[PDB]
C-alpha cells in the first residue's frame, strides 16, 4: 500500500528500483520498501563516518537520552507497528505488538547500561617494583561503525537489541533488515528519527541480501558486523569480515535433556511451548527431545495430548501455529518430515499443509539416521529421541553442529549442574524452556551457533574497545 | 647441533624430514626442527582434544601449580635457554635471558591471575517484574584448542604470553612457534613437560609456515587462534578463521609526537631506546617522530648524538645494533633507505652495510610522499617527520593503517590526554617511549595492528567463553 | 505558614507539640513541623520494619519505578519547592530550586544504578583442589531500615543521596531532616507519597534533640544510620551505633595548594567560587589557600579583586553572601576572624556583620597559630598562608584533622599526581574547586571527616550486604 523509505543521513530516501512485500499468510500486499545500489550503500556509509567524530564527542547522558526517546516512541506505535509486523511475518498479532514493547524495554535498558561505562586503573607494581610509579589510564571507545543485520522472525527485537547498545557506546550504525521484514524494519528506524537520532548516526540499507549482501559485508568503512540468521551466511560474514570483529547468532537444535526423576508434566509444558512457539520459527527452540527410556512413554503421551491443543490458523486470529514465511520454508519442512516417515519414525500427530501452513508434527523413535534429529527445521516438527543413559544423551546433544541452549528437567539440581557443564551450549534452563531472556542474561552460542556473547551488558562490552594512557607519577 | 623434536601427547617426536637452523649474524649450525606433515598435525590437535576433558575439569590451583612448577625451570635454565635464542634469532646474549626470565614472570602472573576466574549472577527482577524469581549462574569455561604462534623476534615470551593464559583457564594448547625460532621454542616445551603438564595438553608443531601455516590454522579442530607475526599473515589467518575466535597482534609504526614544551632531552632518550631496540625489530617500536617545527632542529640534534653511540656489532657482545633475521630483511631496510635518500631526505646519520649488519640510519624532513614514513622497517631506520600544528601531527599519525601504540611528549597533560582521545591506536604513552610491559597492562592495536587485547588478564577473558544456568526460585 | 506533617505508614500525622521555623535571613514564620514523641518514632520504626518484607520481595524494576514517579513530581514542584527551601536556610533562590533539581537526577540515577546491581559466582577449586567442585552463589540484600538524617545546608539533596540509594536496595527508610530544614524534607517526603510510595517503606522524623536525639539512633529497630551533619555528633552517632554500620559526613578543612607554576587567575577563580559559595556554609569548600611565597602576592591580589566584588545581601536576590544560619554560627565566625586580626594576619578585605549577614573576609599572612588556619567556620572568611616548600604544604595540610577534598594548581600533573598521594583526602581535583560532584564520583572524608564512600553506586553498596549460597556439583 505504502512506498517506504531507508533513513539516510537524517532524511528518507527511495531507490530507482524497489520490492514489493507481501503478508506471507494471505498475499497481500504491505508496500514497497528499496532495492538499493552499491553507490547508495556508500553514501550511508560515508554519511555514517562523517557522523561519527561529533556522535561520539557526545557525553553518555546525551546519547542515552536518544534511546529513552525512540523507545517512549516505540510503546505509543506498538500498536501500529505490531499490526503490520503481524502481517509481513505472519506472526501472531498480539505476539507481534509484544516484540515491538519488548524492543523498546531492550533499547531502555541498554542506554542505561551503557551511561555507566566504566574504565580502570592498573598499577605498574602489581607486575614489577621498578614500574610502582606507573599506571594505566584504560577507558572505552566506540569500534565506530557497526553494521546490524536483523532476521525475518524477530526484524525489529532482533535490530534493536544492535542499535541500542551501538549507539550508547558511541558507534554509528546502519541497519540491514531482512527483505521480509524490512517495512517493520523501517518503521522501527522511524521511531528514531522521530526521537531526533542525529543524520547519520543511524541509517537503513534494503535490499536482497543475495544482491548486496556480500557488498554491505565486504565495504571497508564497516568496522564490526553484528549479524543474526542462517548459518551459512554466517559462514561467509566470518570469512568477509577478515580480522574486523563480528558477533554472530546463527541456527540452534537446542536439546531438551528429560531424566527419570523428572515432572513430565512440566517438561511436556515447557517443551511444546518451546518447540512450536511461532511456528517452531525461534533459534532456541526446543527441537529435539533427549529423554531416558523409562520415562519416554509416558512423556511422549504427555507432549502429544498438548500438541493437539495448539491452535492451526491465521496471525489476526492469534493462533499458535501460523503459516511459515515462505514457501521454501515449508517445502523444506515438509522434506524433513517425510525423511522421518520413511525412516519407520512414530508420527504422534499427524501431517497436513494448506497452503504454507503446517500442522503440528510430533515424532518418537527418531534415530540418529534422520535428517529431523539434527536439521534445524526451522517449522512445526518436534522429535523425540530415546536415550538409555545420560553419558548417551549427552554425546547426542554434543553431536551436533549446533550449541546454543539446552534444557534439563529433573529435580536433581546437583546433577543438573555437572551435566550442564558437559553441554556444549552458550545456556542451559533448568526445568524451563529454552529462551534468549530476560535480556540482560548473557546469551551466546558455541561452535555453529555463534560468535560472540549478547545480552545488554554483554553486547554493549563487545562493541567497544579500550584506549589505554599510561604515565610515570612524580 | 642436536636433532631437537616436537613434544606430542607426553612423547617426544623427530619427523621424517627436519629444518636446520642457523644463527643469522654468525651462520654456525644450532641444530634442526621437525618438518611435521599434515598427518602429524592431525595427530597432535587430536591428542589435544583427548586431553582437554580431564585437564579442564581439573581445579584452578592444580593447573596453576603446573605453570608455576614451568616458570621455575625456566628461571632455573635462564642462562641456558638464553644462549641459544640470543644465537637464532640474532638477540643480544643479555636481552636473550631477560627474556627467559620474562616469560616466567608472566605465566607465573597468569597462573595466579587466572585462579582467581570468577562468575556473575544475574537477577531477572532486574529486567521485568514478572522474572523476578528467575537468576542466571554464570560461569566461565575455556573456549577449547588454542593454536598459539608466537614470532622470530620474541619466540620464548610471546609464547609464554599465550600459552599460560590459555592453560590455566582450561583451554589445552598447541604451540607453532616461528622456523627461526623454534628451537627456542621447543626448549621453551621441554620446560612444560618437565614440570609434568598432562600428556596432550601442550604441545609444539614445527615446520615452515609456508607449507602447514594454512592448514594448521584452518584445521577445524582448532577453536582459538592467538597470533602474533605480520600484517598479510595475520589477514589470511583472519579468513581461515571463519567464525572461530583469534587475537592478532601484527604490524606497527607507532608515532612520538614531540610538542613545544617537550623535555627534548627525555624525548631523544625515549626515542632512541625504543626505536633502535633490538635494530628495530619490534612491533611497539618508536618508528616516527612527529615533532613541531619550532623544536626539530635541536630534537634532531640530541636524538643524532644518542644514535652516533650505539654500538653495532654481534648478539655475543651485547651490541645494541644487532645483524637483522635474515637477508631480505636486510634488503627491505636498504630499499627503504634507498626511496628516502632519492627523494631528498636528510641522513643524519650515515647508511652502512657488513653481511646483514645495517648502521642506525636517522632520517630527518622526511616526507609523506617517502615509504620510509608509513611502512614498517623491522631495521635500524627511524624518519623524523616536522609538522606545523598538533593537528596535523595527529592527522598524519592516523593517516597510518597502523594503530598499535603511540608516544606524546609535551608538559601539558590534559591536552596530551585530549590528544590520545584521537589518536587511534591501542595505548599512548606519555613522556615515554611505547612499549607493551607491564604485562598485566592492556595491549591491543587498532586498524591493521591487531585483534582481540591481550594482558594477561585480558589474555584470560578473550581465551575463554561462558556457560550459563538459569532457573526459577522457589 | 501552614502546620506540617510526617508521614508515618503511609498516613501524614501531627503531634501534640510542634516546632515553629522562621527564615534565618528575615524572621520570617513559614510554618510548623511535629515534635514527635519517643512512643511516636516507635510507630515510625516499626511501620518501617513491618513494610520490610513486602518491600524487598518486590523486584528491582518495580523499585526503580517508584523513585523514577518521586523524581519527576520533584522536578515538577522545583520552583514551589525551592522557594521554601531558599527560605528555611537563606540559600539563594535559584541554588534552592536547583538543589531540588539536581535531588532528582542523584534519585533517578540510584534507581537505575541500584537495580543492575549483580552478584558473584566464585570457586572452590580457585583456593583447594577438594574443593573444585563446591561454588558460591553471592547476591546482594538489603541491610534492613536505614535511618537517614540530612543537613541543614543540604536539607533536600542530602536525603535524596540517602533515601533513593536505600530504597532502591530494598532497605526501608525513616528520614529525620534537621529542624532547621525539616519543611524543605517533608516538602521531599510528599513528593515520595505522592509516587506511591508503600505505607511504611519511607518515613519522616521531626522533632527536638532533647527529646528523640540519641532516642531515634540507639533505638534497635535501626540497622544502619546514614548521617550528615557535624563532626562533634558524628562522633556520637558512632558510639551510639554500637557495632552497626554507618555512613558520616562531617566537617571539612580542604587545601588549594597553589604552586609556582600554577594559573593564578584560574586559580583566584576557583578559590572565590568555592570558599564563598553559601557563605560559605558547606564541608566540601576551600577553606585554607597553602601557596608558593614566590606567586603569593599576585595570587592574594587576584583572590582580593574577586571577594571584593561578591554581592552581599538577602536569598530573595539571590546574593552570593546571604546571612549565616543563625545566631550562634555568626557569633563563632566573628570570633575566627578576631583572632586572626589580635594575631597579625593582614585584612585584605574588610569584615562587617548586619544581624547574622557576615561580609567576606580575605585574610593574607595567616599563621599556623591562629584558630582560622585549623577550625571550620562555615562562615565568609579565608585564611591563605604563605609556604616554600611542597613538603611544608603537604605537612601543614594533613596536620589538619580534617580530611574531604584538597585541590592543587599547577601544570605539572604528574608532580601533581605525586602529591595527591600524600594527602590524606579522600578527593583531590586538578585546577579546579573541590567539589562533591558528580555525584557518580566516589564522595569519602578520611580522618574526621567523615566515614564511608558516597556517590551513587557506592552508597548502595555501603547499605547491602551480600547472602552467600553454597552447594557442591555432582
Ligand atoms: N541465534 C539467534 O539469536 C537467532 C535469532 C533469530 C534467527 N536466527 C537464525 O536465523 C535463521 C532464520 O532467519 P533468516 O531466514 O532471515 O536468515 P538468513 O536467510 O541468513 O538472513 C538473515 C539476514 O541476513 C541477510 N543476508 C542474506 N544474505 C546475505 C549476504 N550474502 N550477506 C549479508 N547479509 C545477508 C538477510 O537479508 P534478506 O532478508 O534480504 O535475505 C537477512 O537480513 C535460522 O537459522 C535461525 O536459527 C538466529
Ligand atoms: N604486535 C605485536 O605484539 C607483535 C610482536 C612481535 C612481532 N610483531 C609483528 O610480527 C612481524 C615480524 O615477525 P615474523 O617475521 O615472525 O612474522 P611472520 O612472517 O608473519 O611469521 C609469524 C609466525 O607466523 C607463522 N606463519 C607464517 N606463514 C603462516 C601461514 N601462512 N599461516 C600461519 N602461520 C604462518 C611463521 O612461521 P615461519 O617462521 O615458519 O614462517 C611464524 O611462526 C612484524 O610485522 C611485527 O610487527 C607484532
Ligand atoms: O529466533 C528466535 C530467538 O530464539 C529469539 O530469542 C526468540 O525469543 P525468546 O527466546 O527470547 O523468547
Amino acid at each position: 500500500a505504502k512506498q517506504y523509505k531507508n533513513l539516510v543521513n537524517g532524511e528518507w530516501k527511495l531507490s530507482e528500483n524497489e520490492i514489493t512485500i507481501y503478508a506471507p499468510a494471505t498475499g497481500e500486499e504491505l508496500g514497497s520498501v528499496p532495492a538499493m545500489t552499491q553507490a547508495e550503500v556508500d553514501a550511508v556509509y560515508a554519511s555514517a563516518k562523517k557522523a561519527l567524530s561529533d556522535w561520539r564527542t557526545l557525553s553518555y547522558v546525551e546519547r542515552a537520552a536518544y534511546l529513552h526517546k525512540a523507545a517512549d516512541i516505540l510503546v505509543r506505535d506498538a500498536e501500529k507497528i505490531g499490526a503490520i509486523l503481524s502481517k509481513e511475518v505472519a506472526k501472531g498479532h498480539k505476539a507481534a505488538v509484544s516484540e515491538v514493547i519488548r524492543t523498546a524495554e531492550i533499547i531502555n535498558y541498554a542506554a542505561e547500561e551503557g551511561l555507566r561505562m566504566e574504565g580502570e586503573v592498573l598499577e605498574g607494581g602489581s607486575f614489577e617494583a621498578a614500574s610502582k610509579k606507573k599506571i594505566a589510564i584504560v577507558r572505552r571507545e566506540p569500534v565506530g561503525l557497526v553494521l546490524a543485520i536483523s532476521p525475518f522472525n524477530y526484524p525489529v527485537n532482533l535490530a534493536g537489541s544492535k542499535i541500542a547498545p551501538a549507539l550508547i557506546a558511541g558507534n554509528v550504525v546502519a541497519l540491514k533488515p531482512p527483505t521480509q521484514g524490512s517495512i517493520s524494519g523501517l518503521l522501527l528506524a522511524e521511531a528514531f528519527a522521530e526521537a531526533g537520532i542525529p543524520a547519520g548516526v543511524f541509517n537503513t540499507i534494503t535490499g536482497r541480501g543475495s544482491v548486496i549482501g556480500d557488498y554491505i559485508v565486504e565495504h571497508e568503512a564497516v568496522n564490526f558486523i553484528n549479524f543474526t540468521g542462517s548459518t551459512p551466511i554466517g559462514e561467509g560474514i566470518g570469512k568477509l569480515a577478515g580480522m574486523r570483529p563480528i558477533m554472530l547468532e546463527l541456527g540452534g537444535k537446542d536439546s531438551a535433556i528429560v531424566l527419570e526423576d523428572a515432572d513430565l508434566a512440566l517438561a511436556a509444558k515447557n517443551i511444546v511451548a518451546g518447540a512450536f512457539g511461532y511456528s517452531g520459527q525461534r533459534s532456541t527452540a526446543v527441537k529435539r527431545v533427549l529423554v531416558m527410556d523409562k520415562v519416554a512413554d509416558q512423556l511422549a503421551a504427555e507432549i502429544k495430548t498438548l500438541v493437539e491443543k495448539l491452535s492451526v490458523g491465521m496471525p489476526e486470529d492469534d493462533a499458535d501455529i501460523t503459516p511459515l514465511i515462505d514457501t521454501s520454508a515449508a517445502d523444506f519442512v515438509e522434506g524433513l518430515i517425510k525423511d522421518a516417515t520413511d525412516k519407520g519414525a512414530t508420527a504422534l500427530t499427524a501431517f497436513n499443509r494448506e497452503g504454507n501452513l503446517i500442522s503440528p508434527v510430533l515424532f518418537d523413535h527418531v534415530t540418529t539416521d534422520m535428517r529431523l534429529a539434527w536439521e534445524e527445521p526451522f517449522g512445526p516438527v518436534l522429535p523425540i529421541i530415546r536415550v538409555t543413559t545420560v553419558e548417551e544423551a549427552i554425546k547426542i546433544s554434543n553431536e551436533s553442529e549446533y550449541g546454543l541452549q539446552a534444557s534439563i528437567f529433573t529435580t536433581n539440581f546437583p546433577k543438573a549442574f555437572g551435566i550442564a557443564e558437559q553441554l556444549e551450549v552458550g545456556t542451559v534452563h533448568l526445568n524451563n524452556k529454552t529462551q534468549r531472556g530476560t535480556d540482560n542474561f548473557p546469551f551466546l552460542g558455541a561452535k555453529k551457533s555463534g560468535a560472540g556473547v549478547q545480552g545488554v551488558k554483554y553486547s554493549i562490552e563487545a562493541m567497544t574497545t579500550v584506549k589505554s594512557v599510561v604515565f610515570d607519577i612524580q
